[PDB]
């Protein structure tokens, strides 16, 4: 409505009413936050980032995204709730006041604008951007499947129609494109950090090989605390591990390119539930399900900010 304190944060948004949001978030709080565009979706869409920051130099920073899974509908709603939370305990909790004063961060709320909206008016489950320039009747590329990271290898499929179709060439979504350049030209991110559906796991590289990351005690340490920390609130039982054992070989997914980078804490959140809803989790359940994850990412950055 006019304001955000009186914003629905219990029931699913459109894309206007989620772009239209981040206006207000900024109109009350500009000393704290600004939108960034980062670039266009396929559809010609403006994609936005939101940055949080007090200040200073090319502050160490924290990257995260959510939505870029189009139906997972809990994680752009999330990502909503964050940047209020953001805004609220600012001033007002001391660890989290703390990692703001000292670093920057970087939201993207609605990761894939095309296929979002498609969602609201067409098919519910559409999960892939909407490109096509291809010799194909089947549109969109999976965006998890589509980085440089063990490119084209064993986990994503080369058929067009699948839904986990990983594209013609490495990073050839403009989605994927518009995060790439812009966490690499900054080059100073130290966590970078990915939200989807469902499942409940807390996902550290890699998804594209058996081998093992240097940083595996250390990661998996601050998994198991942040799963530990999230389980708090309400008990949610989350597992933790690499994304191939895990999960499944999956390649060309972000957290394999990101941790490439030399980013670190590389980790993605598979949020509520396990199975009963999916994909369709009651609005009933959003707020729940974002103060948990709040506290699962919040130890990450304190570990980030400390570590
Ligand atoms: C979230 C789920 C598993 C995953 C996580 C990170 C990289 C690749 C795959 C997915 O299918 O996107
Ligand atoms: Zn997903």
């Amino acid at each position: 409505a006019r304001s955000t304190n009186t914003f629905n944060y219990a029931t699913y948004h459109t894309l206007d009413e989620i772009y239209d949001f981040m206006d207000l978030l900024v109109a009350q709080h500009p000393e704290l936050v600004s939108k960034l565009q980062i670039g266009r979706s396929y559809e010609g869409r403006p994609i936005y980032v939101l940055k949080f920051s007090t200040g200073g130099s090319n502050r160490p920073a924290i990257w995260i995204d959510l939505g870029i899974h189009s139906r997972e509908w809990i994680t752009q709603a999330t990502g909503v709730w964050f940047a209020k939370k953001f805004t609220e305990n600012y001033g007002q909790n001391p660890s989290f006041t703390a990692i703001l004063d000292s670093m920057d961060i970087f939201l993207e709320i609605v990761t894939n604008p095309n296929g979002f909206a498609f969602t609201h008016s067409e098919n519910r489950l559409w999960r892939k951007t909407r490109s096509v320039t291809s010799s194909s009747l089947c549109v969109g590329v999976d965006a998890n499947r589509n980085w440089d990271a063990g490119f084209g290898k064993a986990g994503a499929s080369s058929s067009p129609c699948s839904e986990t179709y990983h594209g013609k060439y490495a990073n050839s979504e403009v989605e994927v494109k518009s995060i790439v350049d812009f966490v690499k030209n900054h080059g100073n991110f130290k966590a970078f950090l990915s939200i989807h559906s469902y499942s409940q796991l807390l996902l550290y590289p890699y998804g594209y090989t058996t081998q093992s990351i240097p940083d595996k005690t250390e990661l998996n340490q601050v998994a198991k605390s942040a799963v530990a920390a999230l389980k708090s609130l309400y008990g949610t039982s989350y597992k933790y591990g690499s994304i191939i054992t895990t999960i499944y070989q999956a390649s060309g997914g972000s957290i394999d390119w990101s941790y490439n980078q030399g980013i670190k804490y590389s980790f993605t959140f598979e949020l509520r539930d396990t199975g009963r809803y999916g994909f369709l989790l009651p609005a009933s359940q959003i707020i729940p399900t974002a103060q948990e994850t709040w506290l699962g990412v919040l130890t990450i950055m304190e570990h980030t900010v400390n570590n």
